């Protein structure tokens, strides 16, 4: 019938395919709306819940305690890190007439803490009492919480508390530091920043949280929230709710493009000591969900796709390694660009910096 | 053609309209400087912000 | 910016960068010199 | 003028859209493929089958 008989519903964007991880082959149309959600458990020195001589203590860490003799040698599972994720993406149509393509746009990121009601959990058989015949003091102290998403691995700024500690050398997958990136000595310039310190992060449990923060310099495209509250028994407070969204936009509407079709999430939530009632002290972290909603948008495409293709090929793209033309130290004096015309300037070496005319 | 412009040229002599720092090094070879972007102009989305060259 | 006000001169080729090796990245016309 | 046709090049890159597998020898000295026809078009009937061009 007529819809003025029929009583009016207010319109919904209905939901076409709902399931696990193989929904994501599907194809959709030109406008759709992706809302994969996923977590990720917090790797704290011990990797995995396999290992039976080490597993009662998965996401907790080891006796977190000061050497006392200088320097220090912390274990492999003494010291957290970060944790990293990459959901797959689809294949999704191009064009060839414009240069123009499709690629996966993240919108708004919802997220929240899921371990965070067994945080009261004071009856232990090891919490230190707060005084005699009493309860356990529950979980504290040192909180922390970064999590980030983008379409490139976030990229950080290598700073150390000290250059004198010594991490484990990471023969096999281990604890990469600012020492085993660069190779030289760790020099007492890192304690502050260096630029040429510069890692990525493409490993789980392997970059660790006490030698970097993220690098707020080369991660244009992805974006990151990160907090601290420390001091030894201070109060830690957290808000968890079903009704905040973050936005992701930028100031000019872009958003967090999916560089290689990845999706990479990044968390680590450490939050409070647990109190060992013989003395010791150990982190603990919680694992952390995520709610991605991509979008699928257009784009222009940086490279050409002809001259690229030209650098495999060894016989018509070769390489030397010569003298250095580029980086520092190099042996390349003045570059000109010419283009266009106008009048003659009043000579042609024209020095472009005010100050440097006493000198 | 005049290539230097005289109005801001007689600033630079005087230290209180070009006031010079004893200041870290902004400018030389040891500087800290590690991103320096100029904006032009609009032009089609790119694909991903840190375009190698 | 009367012509027959004022003296003209040749037409030379404009600089646009004078510097180090990290400006090889500018974005040119079609028709530049480098 | 780029000589060489980009969709010709980009499918000898990959192993999964053109699959290289060790077989036995089909060019060469000892090639196993004996004789091979092609038709184009259709002319009136030749004087016998076994003719070759």
């Amino acid at each position: 019938p007529k819809p003025g008989c029929c009583p009016n519903v207010a319109s919904v964007p209905k939901l076409l395919v709902k399931g696990g991880v193989e929904v994501l082959s599907v194809v959709t149309g030109e406008d759709s709306i992706t809302q994969i959600e996923l977590y990720l458990n917090p790797r704290m020195g011990v990797n995995s819940p396999d290992l039976p001589t080490t597993s009662n203590w998965y996401t907790y860490t080891y006796d977190l305690q000061p050497k006392g003799s200088s320097p220090d040698q912390p274990i492999k599972e003494n010291l957290p890190a970060y944790s990293v994720a990459r959901v797959s993406l689809p294949m999704l149509n191009e064009d060839i007439t414009c240069d123009t393509l499709q690629m996966w746009e993240a919108i708004s990121v919802k997220t929240e803490v899921v371990g965070i009601s067994s945080l009261i959990n004071v009856h232990y058989w090891d919490m230190k009492r707060v005084h005699d015949y009493g309860a356990g003091i529950p979980v504290s102290g040192v909180n922390y919480h970064m999590f980030a998403i983008g379409g490139e691995p976030l990229d950080l700024q290598g700073l150390v508390l000290d250059y004198q500690t010594q991490y484990p050398k990471t023969t096999n997958g281990g604890p990469i530091t600012i020492e085993t990136v660069l190779g030289r000595k760790m020099t007492p310039k890192n304690q502050g920043l260096d630029p040429q310190a510069k890692a990525k992060l493409d490993k789980d449990g392997n970059y660790p949280i006490e030698v970097w923060c993220p690098d707020p310099s080369k991660n244009e495209n992805s974006r990151y929230y990160g907090s601290i509250q420390t001091g030894s028994q201070t109060p830690t407070v957290l808000q968890f709710s079903n009704t905040l969204t973050t936005v992701l936009l930028d100031e000019n509407g872009v958003g967090p493009l999916c560089k290689g079709d990845g999706l990479f999430i990044s968390c680590a939530d450490i939050v409070g000591f647990l109190f060992k009632t013989s003395g010791k002290m150990a982190l603990h972290g919680l694992p952390r969900y995520f709610n991605v909603t991509l979008r699928k948008r257009w784009v222009k495409n940086p490279y050409p796709v002809v001259n690229l293709i030209n650098s495999l090929f060894s016989n018509l793209m070769p390489k030397v390694s010569g003298q250095p033309m580029e980086g520092k130290d190099n042996q390349v004096e003045e570059v000109r660009i010419y283009e266009g015309s106008e009048q003659l300037p009043g000579d042609p070496d024209i020095v472009r910096f005010l100050d440097k005319f006493g000198q």
